[PDB]
């Protein structure tokens, strides 16, 4: 499924991502984007074997399980491919246990790159949330 912005935003601040762990609404949402194009389908391979996994491209090597990144874990407790659905609570839950604590977000590349330290208030803008 690929998501519009607002329409996420709204499913994320429904599952409880928005100031949790401090972060506002817009963070996760400009995460997502910058991971995923919001896109639930996203897939990356790495050099190393491990793959990037839905809108926030959550990574094999620690996260979750697809059988091919070996002599890893699966913290989150799920299949990576639950990381795909249109059904976006195996990824918030995930996230949620990646954010623990309030500089959690730090974890995605992209969320430093082009949201952290930046007004994310405007990635839920128009959307009346
Ligand atoms: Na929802
Ligand atoms: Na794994
Ligand atoms: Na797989
Ligand atoms: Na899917
Ligand atoms: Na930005």
């Amino acid at each position: 499924k690929v998501f519009g912005r607002c329409e996420l935003a709204a499913a994320m601040k429904r599952h409880g991502l928005d100031n949790y762990r401090g972060y506002s609404l817009g963070n996760w949402v400009c995460a997502a984007k910058f991971e995923s194009n919001f896109n639930t389908q996203a897939t990356n391979r790495n050099t190393d074997g491990s793959t990037d996994y839905g809108i926030l491209q959550i990574n094999s090597r620690w996260w979750c399980n697809d059988g091919r990144t070996p002599g890893s874990r699966n913290l989150c407790n799920i299949p990576c491919s639950a990381l795909l659905s249109s059904d976006i609570t195996a990824s918030v839950n995930c996230a949620k246990k990646i954010v623990s604590d309030g500089n959690g977000m730090n974890a995605w590349v992209a969320w430093r790159n082009r949201c952290k330290g930046t007004d994310v208030q405007a990635w839920i803008r128009g959307c009346r949330l």
